């Protein structure tokens, strides 16, 4: 798993961290939900 | 520059998908270390 030429790429970067925030919060969200029960 | 080579291209969806495929695992895995308390 080693990476090759010195340079910056990958651009989507803030789309990777968005997607991961908002499916980590969705999921604590639903997950406190559960186990309020209601 | 043609054929093999692995073709560039410019995903998105995919990117985001994944993203919030970890991203909700991740939290689901921690919060259910927590309810266990060991």
């Amino acid at each position: 798993r080693v990476q090759l030429a010195h340079h910056f790429s990958e651009p989507e970067i803030t789309l990777i961290i968005f997607g991961v925030m908002a499916g980590v919060i969705g999921t604590i969200l639903l997950i406190s939900y559960g186990i309020r029960r209601l």
